[PDB]
């Protein structure tokens, strides 16, 4: 199946998922000089105070921190969004070296990693129904750069040891996602898709301008995970990012002057 290697990586995805070459694929390069400030965007609202994390899973492509989304707890709203989107999981994409790993780019600059907080539109009732709609998802994207440590990330970092290989999971309750947010909520927004197969075009992307800093030691532990399952030949989990795709007929809007 799909992966990030030479025989099954992003250049191969289109054969099983033809939408890979579609009209609103993600990620994209964010050209700051073409993006336009949009005075019509309402303030963004990130309400994660009642968030309930449940588990962490190595799914063979990245690791997912999963949240109880059976009630309106952790929600994203305002900004370009209409209605309420509920947090279902977060995950990251990173590189083998600090000069690469993010999916979106900013004037071609690649960050060391990128965090995705995935949310689904509550008017569609469940995630699986939301991903059959053009406005079913909202993903909050946050860049990571290497510098000082991010305190809020350490509990994540500490448990990776226990989910080294594909298919392993650990209990991961009471984690507070607010500790992964930067100070500013200034963002760029555009309509796009999920960046892993099946690459569904159901997402309103909200990419924060301000990156968070994580330590070299923290990112280094991400690089010790495995894409393979227990007992198989070790293939480090690194470079699990899709590169920038064609912007096509899309405009990127800025929330800030
Ligand atoms: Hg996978
Ligand atoms: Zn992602």
């Amino acid at each position: 199946h799909w992966g990030y290697g030479k025989h099954n990586g992003p250049e191969h995805w289109h054969k099983d998922f033809p939408i890979a070459k579609g009209e609103r694929q993600s990620p994209v390069d964010i050209d700051t000089h073409t993006a336009k400030y949009d005075p019509s965007l309402k303030p963004l609202s990130v309400s994660y105070d009642q968030a309930t994390s449940l588990r962490i899973l190595n799914n063979g492509h990245a690791f997912n921190v999963e949240f109880d989304d059976s009630q309106d707890k952790a929600v994203l709203k305002g900004g370009p969004l209409d209605g309420t989107y509920r947090l279902i999981q977060f995950h990251f994409h990173w590189g083998s070296l600090d000069g690469q790993g993010s999916e979106h780019t900013v004037d071609k600059k690649k960050y060391a990693a990128e965090l995705h907080l995935v949310h689904w539109n509550t008017k569609y009732g469940d995630f699986g129904k939301a991903v059959q709609q053009p406005d079913g998802l909202a993903v909050l994207g946050i860049f990571l750069k290497v510098g000082s440590a991010k305190p809020g990330l350490q509990k994540v970092v500490d448990v990776l040891d226990s989910i080294k290989t594909k298919g392993k999971s650990a209990d991961f309750t009471n984690f507070d996602p607010r500790g992964l947010l930067p100070e500013s909520l200034d963002y760029w927004t555009y309509p796009g898709s999920l960046t892993t197969p099946p690459l569904l075009e159901c997402v309103t992307w909200i990419v924060l301008k301000e990156p968070i800093s994580v330590s070299s030691e923290q990112v280094l532990k991400f690089r010790k995970l495995n894409f393979n399952g227990e007992g198989e030949p070790e293939e480090l989990m690194v470079d699990n990012w899709r590169p920038a795709q064609p912007l096509k007929n899309r405009q990127i809007k800025a929330s800030f002057k």
